[PDB]
């Protein structure tokens, strides 16, 4: 089980191995959430496309892809002993909400991934990042997982596009796994909710495989009602879609 | 102890002791809540006035207890195998979807309530039956329940209208027994008071009523004027008795 | 430990060691959210400030403070077994509801408290209090904690007034606690929390201490980041000290 360098808290790693029963094999994977990366960390395709809308993360992955030594070593200064206590942390807050050059954004962006409280990734309505301070114990730089992250990305294509879009990059070739914010027990809506679904139908109708990842409630088999149902243990539901 | 056809609201029927036991006596028992029927069907009264504001559900029970043997035949032919899979449920809910027929209506519908998403009964904005499929490992059709419902329904009026008219068929010989839908922790909070209100109008007249709810601050306050059960169980249920 | 005389749903009191570990000395302590009185009832300052938004509850106080043994007996009086029910309670509360008489309105005010449902203060849109009867198996008349209450009372001042306005009172030989309602999961706001936090680096760039207590969370976190902050496990307690 390969480490996500991210928190998400992280997040978890069930469900790992109940996704890799059910992904079906293919050339290429397609993930229009990848969030912290931890299926495209622990699968073997030979390609990968990866997609997001927060452009902060899509602008860390292709840093960490093109420059990893030169990201590895700015990114280890913040993590020594000086930089671990509130008085730091927000005068490094305002900075990351300041700064217009995205190397330097990436390489604050992961001190607060893990400072921040909880791993948690959040903006305000002026789109400033605005988690508090976590006092965490002893944080962990994740030099291993940054290298190991960047081994792996020589065969991933990192976009900054909604599902619509990433979703309308697969061929043949390609499956498609997706992890999108999940059904209730701005945001993502409803209305975007039961759209994943019918781009999922046009899909596999064009002979190429998804699988979608959520909750079990009432909305996700009205919405998943044209593919096969596994339950997981509230319970989680994976959807597949099979030609 | 005699169950219903329909499978119930969530998990109920546990409460029937505490009901039967502050239960007042008479002939008729007034029902403007009737539900899955539970109370009816474990209960005996002379006659029953029986009243709920979903019609496909009085429209089921009156074709239940007038064309009983027509209606278990034909609904007992849907509860096979070959029906138990998503792509025959999704279609047997857009035939009951897109019916007129009120008897086909009334057979899909029991389909739709056992092969269902825990047995839910829902309609979406448009008016049209909302639940998805339930994957049950396999599905009883309530053959005996069925034929005591109607052989109970022999005594019944089916009504379908509001507990506000429900109530007002009461009478000097009539029981009153409310299951609105429960208090929060769709039914409004107004309606909810309303229903108390119409209560305390029906004791002034020498009719008693017993309602069912959560225990909470408002059920407690919309029920002032009943002696007031607690039971226990996950949280407690309050029963009110307005008496005379 | 003493106890405040009236009742309240779920603490202030588990907490009191580790708020006295963390509350500064000096010669008053001012309390912008007095509520039941317990930090005041069990620490030691030569003069205290306490003030609260609920002018019942202020009113009551000052007349707990001015009129001990008066109040004491008319507030015994209701005591009484023959009170404990639904018939006197709601009589008990229409009066409080429609009296004009401070006396009077804060002798029932207790009753209020201690027979009805969970020790809630409530109020309908009208400014009525609308908690319902609370069904307790047997109150306590606290005689000996409204003595207590009074006693200390001499080294105090009420004032029923705002966070913002209370906090203005304090001075060089101040310390100043607040215990706003809680942060979530026509009420006290996000914004009004934020102001608290304000106010409180104000008093401290003036050298005057400031304790506040709340939940742990993202968002009482941002709050006071610029307090030393220490959890306290029992989700966790937030203590926050603005220290010069
Ligand atoms: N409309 C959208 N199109 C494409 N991607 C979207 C859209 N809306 C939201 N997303 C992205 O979808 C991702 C959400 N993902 C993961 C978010 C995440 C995990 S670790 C981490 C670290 C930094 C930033 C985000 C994340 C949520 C799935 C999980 N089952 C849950 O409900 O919590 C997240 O990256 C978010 O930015
Ligand atoms: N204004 C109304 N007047 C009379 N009846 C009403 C009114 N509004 C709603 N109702 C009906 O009241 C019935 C409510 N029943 C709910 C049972 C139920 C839910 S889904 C279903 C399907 C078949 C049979 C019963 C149920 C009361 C039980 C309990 N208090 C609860 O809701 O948890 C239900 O049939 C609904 O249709
Ligand atoms: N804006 C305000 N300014 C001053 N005081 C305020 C303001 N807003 C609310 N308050 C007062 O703040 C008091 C808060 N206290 C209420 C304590 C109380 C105990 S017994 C009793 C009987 C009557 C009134 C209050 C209490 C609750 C804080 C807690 N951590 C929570 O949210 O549950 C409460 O009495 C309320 O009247």
């Amino acid at each position: 089980k390969n480490r996500a360098f991210l928190k998400w808290a992280g997040g978890k790693y069930p469900l790992l191995d109940d996704i890799k029963r059910h992904l079906p094999k293919g050339e290429c994977l397609v993930e229009p959430f990848v969030g912290a990366g931890s299926v495209f960390l622990n699968t073997d395709f030979s390609r990968y496309i990866l997609a997001d809308i927060n452009s902060d993360l899509i602008s860390l992955y292709n840093i960490v892809k093109m420059r990893t030594d030169e990201y590895v070593q700015a990114a280890r200064e913040l993590f020594v002993p000086e930089t671990n206590c509130a008085e730091v942390y927000y005068q490094f807050r305002e900075e990351f909400n300041k700064s217009q050059d995205p190397f330097r954004r990436a390489v604050l962006f992961l001190y607060l991934n893990r400072y921040g409280y909880n791993g948690l990734c959040r903006y305000n309505l002026r789109g400033e990042f605005n988690v508090p301070f976590g006092r965490y114990k002893k944080p962990y730089f994740p030099e291993a997982e940054l290298y190991h992250f960047a081994e792996k990305a020589q065969n991933a294509f990192f976009y900054c596009e909604s599902y619509a879009d990433s979703m309308a990059r697969a061929d043949d070739a390609s499956v498609v796994y997706c992890d999108p914010p999940y059904a209730p027990l701005n945001s993502f809506t409803l209305e975007q909710q039961a759209h994943l679904a019918e781009i999922a139908e046009g899909l596999v109708e064009r002979h190429i495989p998804v699988l979608i990842s959520n909750h079990d409630t009432m909305l996700t088999r009205e919405w998943y009602q044209r593919a096969k149902l596994h339950v997981v243990k509230v319970d989680e539901l994976l959807a597949l879609y099979k030609p």
